[PDB]
């Protein structure tokens, strides 16, 4: 078919399950991505993660686990319903766009078996600004010259940067949680990789 | 004709002057990612609405909405901690102010219910700019504003210092819970511990 559907994958917490890392240090992460972007400054996402897991191991007096928080972050499994990327990169253009390095982002997709079914990885770190700064959707939209495109994410603040930047939003909410207000608004819902690949069925 | 050396003071005020130990936690965390995430995506929400949102949320999520107007009033009548007392002895050597998230009204009524604004020269708020802290803005504002050149940010939250620095302000980190530094916040100017060692190290730098 001659319709063209492009869709950008949140990597951690959408693709990749955060679930068995230490909560608290996800959170820290997301902190120091939010905190540098608003004073224009730049950390690599690699740095900004080791520096954030071991502050918060020292506050709970586990430093000396730091090598296996770190390992589990390292070796991240993707959520079971991800096969249907099979199907979906049948249908439409199935790109990554991540606060993560495309060097990162390529190890975990390719340990996981899914990086054959994208066409492209995109990394916050080629505009030095992390989500959600308009500049990084932005960036994904002009390196592939596109109009309209669709984020998919689990990830409230990541659906209200795509929408912000002028990009469509599908919500992926597998947790079936409440909705945080901030990202009380995007375009579709589902609850798992296979509602998405029935959605875009019928969108196509 | 004495003490013509000015030293500005520009104080932090929820977490540094007034104890946030008493509200929910995840509720405050919460409070001050949308004060980010708004600011990264160039939107602006009223504090007091952020407040209400986020408390709301944190709470449905716990299953305990129906605590929503009990909650909220624990925001609204935050105690200052004691050793703020201090800052009738700074504000005789120091020129005090308020640079907050809150808007200036909010900041006034806390500040007045705790018999502290008597002790500030001036509020401002970060609502001046339509942008949150550490936002460079938020700092300029305050420094075009009195027309300083340099002036201390005084808080016990880690984003304010770096904020404070990225924007041209010295920095005065208050440690109280004597905690391990937060490494974004790790190069303040002076750690003191509260705000009696705060005047004496005033009174050193006098």
């Amino acid at each position: 078919g001659s319709h063209m559907i492009i869709l950008a994958f949140d990597i951690f917490g959408t693709v990749l399950d955060t679930s068995t890392v230490i909560q608290e240090f996800r959170n820290k992460q997301l902190e120091y991505t939010w905190l540098l972007t608003i004073m224009g400054k730049y950390v690599e996402f690699e740095e900004i993660t080791k520096i954030t897991l071991r502050y918060i191991l020292k506050v709970r007096g586990e430093e000396s686990k730091f090598d296996e928080e770190l390992n589990k972050w390292k070796n991240l499994k993707a959520y079971e319903d991800t096969k249907y990327l099979k199907e979906i990169s049948e249908i439409a253009e199935v790109y990554a766009l991540s606060n993560g390095s495309i060097n990162e982002v390529k190890q975990h997709l390719e340990r996981n078996g899914l990086l054959r079914y994208f066409k492209g990885i995109f990394s916050a770190e080629s505009v030095k600004e992390y989500k959600p700064s308009p500049k990084v959707y932005k960036y994904f939209l002009d390196s592939i010259g596109a109009k309209e495109a669709f984020l998919v994410s689990s990830n409230a603040f990541d659906v209200i940067g795509a929408k912000n930047a002028g990009m469509r939003s599908i919500f992926v909410n597998r947790k079936n949680t409440i909705v945080d207000p901030i990202g009380g608004k995007p375009d579709v819902i589902v609850n798992d990789f296979k509602e998405l690949y029935e959605w875009i069925l019928r969108y196509k």
